[PDB]
């Protein structure tokens, strides 16, 4: 039943993977070279915004199934299966360094699992690195490198790990590959007690799958954003079109919400990576280039509409911003559309009052960096603790991230605060007709505006 | 519950819509101006390849719920709801001709007494319902109604099933009093389909018009997306079918319409994506993604010939290729935009001899390919069509699979071995497992996967 596992990288993917595998009964050693992070974890803290994770870590540490250490040798000796879950910042040196440490110390068969999102062909480089360490030692030790990508969503990662749609395992079919596949089967057995959730394939195809999946999700979004722009010209309603096409089971209903673009640390990075490596291989990915181009423009749509409505010089104007994080339920600001919007508005002289239920501190940090070259613009940026207060004296309210708290606001209270009842909605939260009936000039994406907007 | 309905257009969308609405108890008048077609229908004949249709027609003629006539005034007088289901054939310009829908609209307005719901059922560009309304009001002025968009989501060869068990019914109606009146009539009309599960989606007219194009555009996008990744899979040494399993297993993406191959055809996808691209360009918007999907599909239709040239050389004089599949998809004789037409033209242009087989599309293929290649009678002399699938492989350098008819999924390699010159297969639909092909000594070249060892 229970196996000795090591997770390399105490980051987000690594922590959730390690904690949840400990939670099904495996004995897990989480390695990170950063003593500070390890210290934080061993003092019962959690460096990430991840519901349920602290309590999973806590109960498994107490049960003796989860340990946090910087001790590389102890990590190699512990784990029969070694998950490489280290970052790949804008660079594979860390996954390759992890691989070399396994090769330099291992004394028996190892399954090395590439769990971090890595380019196709990485498993072969990991294999070469481990092999060369073994050749220095003269040892006969055998091993196999497996690709097992992550499909977690920030802020929902514990549930996504615990009830996955599928588990993708790319393995070789030679003798060590089959030995590794058997160990992976045993490792994930508790997830396969009902429907089979594991999908086995070759290593290169598993590596490609992760990029292809995110690329298709991004493609759905940019597809709808281009059609939203066309709906405006046609006098059509993209939300009606969304239900109209999503109701074909071959299309499906999810990931078709037009709005102010996709952000995060996944889609832009994985789409761009796939475009770049295809180009390096002599192929221009026409659809993915278009998807990326559409998204770049779409992240400017809110400010463009604001300029169309109010003029190029926004000095003397105030805008309330609802939503900062790149999506609901996280404090993550990476590639957040709010950052592009706020920079654009500040550059034109506007004042900005911003609200987000959880992301205020991170937004303050990163926007101060974004606009470090314009300290005077930052003097016009404030953050408020209550959503309605952002609207005080505002010429318009701008919705960027569809946090639930924004879905049924107190428009009466808003009416007593704002200068003019104007809403630009990058996430289509409200019915236009309802906004009309409430005296709000409503500017959604791809839908007829309220009558005041027209 | 029974209403009196008129269907204008005794073509494919019209015949299925008319016959199946009669079948749920409505009294249907099917109008068409072509007396020859009306005759074939009243003689118990049916102009199209459509399983189950003839039986449905026969039953409803007998029940007195289905009539066929060329009588316009009778048609307009019968139909409280008037479905416009006429064709929109291309022009030399390649845009859809609306003349027949507007001619139908005008006729309604010329003879109509009392309220009418005019339903645009054939696929038409956003804004067509407004042109129809104006044309009807034009005719009324000389002498109350509402125009509704109710797009069709049928699949040739499965139209009766698709109509009888729809995923959804889209109804686009106006917000005013005539529009509200039409909406209630549409609800009553479709009541039997919503009896146990609500299947109707109501929206405004222009959104319903747009929905039809948007749906087909997304389907085409999924296919071109996978075809571009298939070409990349070759460069990476990955397997596009493994990638399909790996991404389609995310339910936000879903498992359907992710089969890479030799491209999409038919009279719907290329027409509807081209129509979106063109109309958008005419409003000063470039649809970057749809332009890329159309471009990749044009390139994908060259891939099989490309592989054949890579394997045998640029001059195919003295080569013979067997082609399995001609129709644009299985279960139809429809040759519109078929990948087989481009492949066959490219191979013949290089000197090859071609022997082609399809379970039902041979006559249509001969007709349409003779038109395609009318300027090159010497190429046409090198094309023949065979009535048995194995016979196409006689003296063939390679077999090429273009359309995944079920029959091809279980080849008799002993029969093929008694016939072909070299055991080489180019597969544009990925029907077989490359390892299995290796076991059978077949040199196998699929799309986006490593082939057999012999390959
Ligand atoms: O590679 C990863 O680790 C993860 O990347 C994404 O997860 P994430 O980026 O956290 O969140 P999403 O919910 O995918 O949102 C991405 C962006 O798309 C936007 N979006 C999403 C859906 C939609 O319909 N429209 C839309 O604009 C969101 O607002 C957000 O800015 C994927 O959803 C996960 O499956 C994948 O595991
Ligand atoms: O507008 C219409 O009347 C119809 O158009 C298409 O139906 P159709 O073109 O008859 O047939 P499809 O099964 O959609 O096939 C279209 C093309 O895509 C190709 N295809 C399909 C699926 C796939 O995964 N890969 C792929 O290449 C097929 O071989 C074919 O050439 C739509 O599927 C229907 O929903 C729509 O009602």
């Amino acid at each position: 039943g229970s196996m000795n596992l090591t997770i390399i990288g105490s980051g987000y993917v690594g922590l959730v993977t390690g904690a949840c595998l400990a939670d099904i009964g495996h004995d897990v050693f989480c390695l990170d070279v950063d003593q500070a992070k390890i210290d934080i974890l061993n003092n019962g803290g959690v460096p990430i915004h991840e519901p349920g994770l602290k309590e999973v870590i806590a109960r498994n540490r107490s049960a003796g199934r989860l340990r946090f250490s910087t001790d590389i040798e102890a990590a190699v000796a512990h784990g029969d299966v070694q998950f490489i879950a280290v970052g790949t910042p804008p660079d594979l040196q860390y996954v390759l360094a992890a691989a070399r440490n396994i090769g330099r110390y291992m004394t028996g068969f190892k399954v090395i699992v590439d769990k971090s999102t890595v380019p196709v062909g990485t498993a072969e480089r990991v294999r070469a690195a481990v092999a060369e360490e073994l050749a220095k030692r003269g040892g006969d030790q055998m091993f196999s490198v497996v690709s097992n990508p992550e499909f977690l969503k920030e802020g929902a990662a514990v549930d996504d790990f615990t009830r996955p749609d599928r588990i993708v395992i790319g393995c070789d079919d030679d003798v060590p590959g089959e030995r590794a596949r058997e160990l992976m089967k045993k490792l994930y057995a508790p997830f396969n007690r009902n429907h089979e959730r594991t999908l086995y394939m070759d290593v290169r195809s598993a590596e490609f799958t992760k990029y292809a999946a995110n690329a298709m999700l991004a493609t759905r979004i940019s597809f709808m954003n281009e059609l939203a722009n066309l709906a405006d010209r046609f006098g059509a309603d993209i939300e009606a079109v969304r239900r109209g096409i999503g109701s074909d089971p071959r299309i499906g209903y999810h990931f078709l919400y037009a709005g102010c673009g996709y952000g995060g640390s996944c889609f832009p990075k994985d789409v761009e990576a796939l475009i770049r490596t295809a180009d390096e291989h002599g192929q221009s990915l026409q659809i993915l280039k278009a998807v990326s181009s559409v998204n770049a423009t779409q992240k400017r749509v809110l400010a463009d509409k604001i300029v169309a409505r109010f003029g190029e010089d926004l000095t003397g104007r105030t805008f309330a911003i609802w939503g900062l994080a790149f999506k609901p339920n996280t404090d993550d600001m990476r590639e957040a559309p709010s950052r592009e919007l706020i920079a654009e508005l500040l550059s034109r002289g506007a004042r900005i009052a911003a609200y987000d239920p959880v992301a205020q501190e991170e937004a303050r940090r990163v926007i101060a960096l974004d606009l470090a070259d314009h300290p005077s613009w930052l003097e016009r940026l404030s953050f408020v603790d209550d959503e309605a207060q952002a609207a005080r004296d505002a010429d318009a309210l701008v919705i960027v991230t569809e946090w639930k708290i924004f879905k049924s606001p107190d428009f009466v209270a808003l009416g007593r605060l704002w200068k003019t009842p104007v809403i630009f909605d990058g996430r289509n939260l409200y019915e236009p007709e309802t906004m009309s009936e409430q005296g709000i000039e409503y500017h959604p994406i791809g839908r007829p505006g309220s009558r005041q907007a027209v």
